[PDB]
């Protein structure tokens, strides 16, 4: 019983069991309300789906009232378990503390204790919160996001019909100083569990040397429309557990983005991964802006196509297209000027 | 002997302008920025807006811009000599450096980005259209002004005799400027007269100049006196940088370049942090922490997202350098 065996059951032509999901703090109400406006205007009014909001602290009454008014579909508020937002018993907190203090000015969120709990949460726990149990699909939405174009079709229905497992917009190279031992830990896991490496994996996106080293490319997780059953699979559960035991979420600053990406690219047949070239999106500081004129004009996009990050050198659109055998847009090189 | 400040004090309505370097492909982001500037300060305190571009502007672009801006607008194209390889830079070596760094750091493989950094460092302040002004306010596309600004900022700078004003500060990625600090210190060693006796070196270094802590003012937002850049100290500093080759052999940004100059060549009380101006340039915010300022100016940002005192920001280093008292809850930004 393979990884795909846990996922294919979610592929009848009924309405998919899906939700939007947001991990946010009370101090981010204004940015969150702004993201809701985009989601509501660009797609939720047309194809309504429940929205789940999670917080490590309780939501204020003002926050809930404001969100309930802004969202036209059903909203659900949940707080996460202490066990999913605390140091595991095997982690040396004095050591973690030293690492943070030392890295405070060395890289973004280097000195942040809470950022690491967030990365660990998005890597191994959000997908098993009680509020997501009844769903097969989720669409992660962060605060301060923009949806630049109309989306005139149900995306969850589309993923279900086309049997896609993981969908993304932006991709980028990670700062290695943030994940020095993530690749080694991940490669050791594969060597130990060969059955988990899909024979038609997307290793080419993650590495230029057949897996010897990581090229640092990953899908930018702030935007994800994927199948919850991937994370619930034995393969991923065991992968997370291994990472959790190694200590990188706290001894380094492992993000959930490279973690989710390494898993998706290695545990799935590559044709289960999908790039939404048609969804206009902005998460500071990068844009995904539809390059196709018809798609751009038909969906009234509000972005500057020339600012699409996809084919910029530091993005990983080129690596993704080549690994998937996708034909790149004619003027893709213009983005490398 | 005339000093750096002697070139600036005579400039103390001000002859000021907004200035933007933009490409035709960023029209929607620019119009958005314009709407913000108009709504938060320009209709109340109008000042001319200068738009620069290394290529000619499209008619559609100019038309849209002319009508979106309430004050006078001016369009200018950049001199070819302010946007091309100087004759002493080895282009194949630069080409190799770019091809190599392409996937290594943001803009690593970009040729245009380097000409842009070099332009903001040594040439925008000498463009024909800026000659008549003493002050400028740099505005980039895709910006937000979160709050109303109820005073004329240029006038304020003038009356308070401030030379360089900023909002966001950050630590630079060292891989883009490996030899910038040594080059700058060698310049100061050879030109001790340009180092102001009461400078802000402590903002740039934790060890009195031995090493660069990488802190810099984020140049996307600047309200300053053009006479600092037109001073002999800066002209000679930029020329030294230009001949060293870092704009092309590394990836020297104008932000650290402007910052090193401002922090070493001026008395520190000539630098000013606008704690009251709400601003966003992807992906960092400056959101007024003071309650009265926030409410009175109808700010639209999340205060808890203010970048100023976050670890990777240089707000702490800045306040400490100027002897400014940090807000009581500054540590919460480091959680
Ligand atoms: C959980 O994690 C914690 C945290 O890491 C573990 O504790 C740490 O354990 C390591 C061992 O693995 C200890 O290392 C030894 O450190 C001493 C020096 O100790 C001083 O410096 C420390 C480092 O300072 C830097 O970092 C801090 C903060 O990050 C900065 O502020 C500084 O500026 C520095 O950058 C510092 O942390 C220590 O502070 C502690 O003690 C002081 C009092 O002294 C207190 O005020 C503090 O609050 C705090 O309590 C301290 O100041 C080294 O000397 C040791 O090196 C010897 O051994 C090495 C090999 O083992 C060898 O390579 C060295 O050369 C050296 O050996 C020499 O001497 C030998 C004996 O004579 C000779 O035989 C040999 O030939 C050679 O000549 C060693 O590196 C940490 O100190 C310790 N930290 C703390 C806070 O306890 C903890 O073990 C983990 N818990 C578990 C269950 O695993
Ligand atoms: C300009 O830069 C190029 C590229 O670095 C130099 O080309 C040489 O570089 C190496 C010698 O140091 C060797 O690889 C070759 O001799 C040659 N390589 C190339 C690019 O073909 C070149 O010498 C530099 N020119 C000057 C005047 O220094
Ligand atoms: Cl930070
Ligand atoms: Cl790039």
């Amino acid at each position: 019983k393979t990884t795909m065996d846990y996922i294919t059951p979610s592929f009848k032509a009924g309405k998919p069991k899906a939700c939007y999901v947001t991990l946010v703090r009370n101090k981010e109400l204004k940015g969150l309300l702004s993201s809701i406006k985009y989601v509501e205007n660009k797609i939720n009014k047309k194809f309504p789906y429940p929205w789940v909001f999670l917080n490590d602290e309780p939501f204020t009454e003002e926050f809930k009232e404001a969100v309930t008014k802004a969202v036209s579909s059903e909203v659900k508020f949940g707080i996460l378990p202490k066990e999913h937002w605390s140091y595991p018993e095997w982690i040396n907190q004095t050591k973690a503390a030293e690492i943070r203090a030392d890295a405070a000015t060395k890289y973004i969120y280097g000195g942040s204790e809470s950022y690491r709990h967030m990365c660990r949460y998005q890597s191994g726990f959000f997908w098993r919160h009680e509020l997501l149990e009844e769903y097969d699909w989720y669409w992660r939405v962060e605060p301060d996001i923009k949806l630049y174009c109309d989306i005139n079709y149900d995306v969850f229905k589309w993923m279900q019909e086309n049997e896609k497992v993981y969908g993304f917009t932006v991709s980028i190279h990670e700062y290695e100083v943030t994940i020095p031992t993530l690749w080694q830990t991940s490669m050791d896991f594969i060597k130990k569990n060969p059955e988990y490496l899909d024979e038609n994996n997307l290793m080419s996106f993650l590495s230029n040397d057949n897996g010897k080293t990581y090229n640092l490319c990953h899908f930018w997780s702030n935007f994800e429309i994927a199948n919850l059953n991937l994370w619930r699979s034995p393969a991923y559960r065991e992968y997370f557990d291994t990472l959790d035991h190694q200590g990188g979420f706290f001894y380094e600053r492992w993000g959930d983005a490279p973690v989710h990406s390494i898993a998706a690219a290695l545990f799935l047949p590559k044709d289960k991964i999908h790039y939404f070239s048609d969804i206009g999106y902005h998460h500071p500081p990068y844009d995904n802006c539809p390059l196709d004129k018809e798609v751009y004009n038909s969906n009234n996009c509000e972005c500057d196509q020339g600012n699409d990050f996809t084919f910029q050198g530091y993005s990983c659109g080129k690596e993704y297209y080549d690994a998937q055998g996708l034909v790149k847009p004619k003027n893709w090189k213009k983005f490398r000027e």
